[PDB]
């Protein structure tokens, strides 16, 4: 299945934060309504934050996460969880190799903000 | 129900990150096996990271998040989600007032690392 | 926080299924847009299904689960999870006593159907 | 990523329930520690329960769900969610064709029981 794609409410501020746990340099691409709106590049084997930004979901609400290492697309896993029918987390793990820890870049999207 | 309490695998490194979305100064206490091991204090209305640390879950694996504003406990909501039977997120929202956005401090615990 | 309340897309068919794990006879009230549309009454200590129905979320999309035993409201826990940005689960546990297993009545809501 | 694989606590009773939403006859295979322990076969386009059983996770705690239609493996999506650090749901969707509703067979695993 396609992973790393989420439908947000329209015109909503959201946070996106990425962590790295890999020997490979991670590139995290964030698209909103099919346009790249943030890129995070970094390397850590100890969960360093490689980016955190506030974005707007726009008219269409479509948010997509892609992750690559050395130009190769990582395999993604994702889900969305909603607490108290209001607090939302869109969650992505990614695997750049074959140990299958899925933590090589970890991305957390949260809304609402403010 | 009690919220904000999670059982991690023993002696495992985990990341804890806290975000703020409130006019109030947030205090986030992180307890491992019933002892405070980290406290994050900060203020933001725009999802600033008020703390991020790597910790160890110790023998018992018990991790608890408490959130307060000027000594008054916030109301917590939480869950744990596991992707690919391997990548774990323990998620906490909190409400310090009456609007019920539950984002006033948001806490993300992730494991494994490395 | 309020638990057991979920916002579904309007006029959408959904499944609701309840399981019992308690000495007490469980009464599960399903409300759609603030009106009772289904009541499941049953008893099991071994996860028997005490109801399964297809319902419609109606104009407002509001679905609320309430659980009682002997006329006393059980304490609820809940969350919603979305897989592949499409497949929805709304999950409720309930506690009728002091052991905090939250499995006394378990309710799973799923959509889409068909 | 591999989907539909879950680690349960050793030697634990759990419930497994399968629902169908497809024109295709669904075959759900439940394996405990790499051995088939249950097979559910049925068809429905209205969320009928095609199987519900209580099973034990055995020494190794490994539970795997596989789904096929006419001998062709369906594509799976899955996650596990834990509420109140106690109530566990292991969730599987599956897709047998091209519409990507992932509801063709839906499997819910719940524990603890009793
Ligand atoms: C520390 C481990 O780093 C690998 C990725 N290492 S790598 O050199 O970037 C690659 C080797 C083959 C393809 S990429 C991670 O996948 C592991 O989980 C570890 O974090
Ligand atoms: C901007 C809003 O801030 C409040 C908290 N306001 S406060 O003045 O810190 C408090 C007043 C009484 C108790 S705390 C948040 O709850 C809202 O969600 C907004 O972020
Ligand atoms: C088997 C256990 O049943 C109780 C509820 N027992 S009861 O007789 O309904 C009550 C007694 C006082 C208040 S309700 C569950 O809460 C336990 O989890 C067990 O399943
Ligand atoms: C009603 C729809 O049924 C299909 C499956 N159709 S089928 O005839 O079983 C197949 C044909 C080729 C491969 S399987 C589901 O995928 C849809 O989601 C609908 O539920
Ligand atoms: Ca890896
Ligand atoms: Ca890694
Ligand atoms: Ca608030
Ligand atoms: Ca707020
Ligand atoms: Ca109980
Ligand atoms: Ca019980
Ligand atoms: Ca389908
Ligand atoms: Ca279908």
């Amino acid at each position: 299945a396609t992973q790393g794609v989420f439908t947000l409410p329209a015109n909503t501020q959201f946070g996106v934060t990425a962590f790295a746990n890999s020997a490979g340099t991670q590139t995290v691409n964030v698209q909103v309504n099919n346009e790249t709106v943030a890129t995070f590049t970094g390397q850590s084997t100890n969960n360093a934050i490689i980016g955190s930004k506030v974005l707007n979901s726009g008219g269409g609400g479509k948010v997509q996460i892609l992750v690559s290492v050395n130009g190769r697309s990582s395999d993604l896993v994702s889900a969305q969880v909603i607490l108290a029918n209001e607090l939302n987390f869109a969650l992505v793990g990614s695997e750049d190799s074959t140990d299958n820890d899925y933590n090589d870049a970890v991305v957390v999207i949260n809304w609402p903000l403010g």
